[PDB]
């Protein structure tokens, strides 16, 4: 519909609908945050600079996350948006560390945008948070795992890498 920008790429529905309800969630470090929460399945492309993707999501839930891009680090980056974009509940848990989301003032930061800083930081337990999952053989296609190593027989959950 509308493009937006979110972590340095372009989004742009290509599919489905959502509504919106705001839920209250519980990080994995025990703050709170008010979420506007996209209820439906979508489907858009991401463009970075850098990589390009291709996200089918639902409720709370990535469903499919195909990425091409030019290195690990640029591959990776893709991935954390996706994941935080996805609103998953393990995504929401794996925050860790200060207690750094409470507002400061009258600040008022975005709570997405908050989630996303944090994971840019060091997405280390997000990967390993995830899940992963065996994969079937798709000629062009590779799985990549949480420590990010390329694999032909297990991903992360949801996500494939097309080759370069």
């Amino acid at each position: 519909s509308s493009s937006f920008s979110f972590g340095g790429f372009t989004f742009k529905r290509t599919s489905g609908s959502s509504v919106k309800r705001e839920e209250e969630v519980l990080t994995g470090n025990l703050q709170t945050l008010k979420i506007r929460v996209h209820e439906g399945y979508e489907e858009f492309t991401m463009v970075g600079r850098r990589a390009t993707a291709i996200l089918r999501k639902a409720t709370r839930r990535l469903i499919q996350l195909i990425v091409s891009g030019r290195d690990e680090q640029s591959i990776a980056e893709a991935i954390i948006v996706a994941m935080v974009f996805s609103q998953e509940d393990c995504m929401i848990k794996a925050v860790r560390g200060d207690l750094n989301f409470v507002n400061r003032a009258n600040q008022r930061l975005n709570p997405m945008h908050q989630l996303l800083r944090h994971f840019q930081k060091d997405a280390k337990v997000l990967f390993q948070n995830w899940g992963v999952e065996p994969i079937d053989n798709v000629m062009g296609m590779i799985g990549i795992l949480p420590d990010m190593t390329p694999s032909i027989e297990m991903s992360m959950r949801g996500v494939r890498i097309s080759k370069m």
